[PDB]
């Protein structure tokens, strides 16, 4: 198991939802775990961007996530935050997917509140982190 360290301190409005998203990923996958702490690999920020939330990441643990205020009010914020964290873990956008896919993001609309990755998404993250 590898540990990826995140810094939540620059997204003060989202502390509970970041904790929730980290606990959802930690409860779902075996080969990587997320922990808050110093000398972090990736960081969370907040603000306004009409495009919504986004991730600037290499897809293997590094970079940052921007959490947009409007998207996190109109959609379930746990799903949004867990979704963007999925990009840092290596998973791509799949907007045409159903609500049971976390990586379909906002595609299924604001009635979809599911923040958990499905079995295939879990398997893919485990394989991407199998060798660190
Ligand atoms: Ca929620
Ligand atoms: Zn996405």
């Amino acid at each position: 198991t590898v540990t990826v360290t995140y810094d939540p301190s620059n997204a003060p409005s989202f502390q509970q939802e970041i904790a929730n998203a980290a606990q959802i990923w930690n409860s779902s996958v075996r080969n990587v775990q997320l922990r808050a702490g110093g000398n972090a690999d990736f960081s969370y920020y907040e603000g306004n961007d009409s495009r919504g939330s986004y991730a600037q990441t290499d897809g293997h643990g590094r970079g940052y996530i921007f959490l947009d205020y409007q998207q996190n009010q109109q959609y379930d914020s746990t799903r949004v935050t867990a979704h963007e964290t999925g990009h840092v873990l290596g998973l791509p956008d799949h907007y045409q997917g159903p609500c049971s896919e976390l990586m379909s993001g906002g595609g299924p609309g604001p009635s979809c509140t599911n923040p958990y990755p499905n079995a295939q998404e879990r398997s893919r993250v485990n394989a991407l982190w199998a060798n660190g």
